[PDB]
């Protein structure tokens, strides 16, 4: 199903370390954020997104029309501009963001009750599932 809808709890966390050190986040960061449970919230009509993904340290919001290139600003990520673009891949929601960094993106899909999300840059990959609340 492409019904992202909703509000997402962290199950699991795998590799967010070695993705965020890929994006140069800095070290008092990457290890207080490490250590977090992470929420999705999720509000999907048609094309347009608006997701919120919070933790008790930081939260970071991006929205966007699939389909429609946007310049993303990664504010309280690595804080940079990149040439972001949300497309179907068949039910996976494939971004691919075209910028600094390498191979930089991510896919995130349903399986039954929860969403899996995959983070790229560079040579890492962070793998992230979260249960329906
Ligand atoms: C790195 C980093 C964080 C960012 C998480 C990410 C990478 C969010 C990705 C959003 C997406 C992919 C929307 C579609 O779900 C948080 C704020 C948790 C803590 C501060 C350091």
């Amino acid at each position: 199903t492409r019904d992202q809808n909703g509000t997402w709890e962290m199950e699991s966390n795998e590799n967010f370390e070695g993705y965020m050190k890929a994006l140069d986040i800095d070290f008092a960061t990457r290890k207080i954020a490490v250590r977090l449970t992470q929420t999705k919230v999720i509000d999907q009509d048609g094309d347009n997104f608006k997701t919120k993904t919070t933790s008790t340290f930081r939260n970071y919001d991006v929205d966007f029309t699939v389909g429609v290139e946007f310049d993303e600003y990664t504010k309280s990520l690595d804080n940079r501009h990149v040439k972001a673009l949300v497309t179907w891949e068949g039910d996976v929601l494939v971004c691919v963001q075209k910028g600094e960094k390498e191979n930089r993106g991510w896919k995130q899909w349903i399986e039954g009750d929860k969403l899996y999300l995959e983070l790229t840059c560079g040579d890492q990959v962070c793998r992230q599932v979260f249960k329906k609340k």
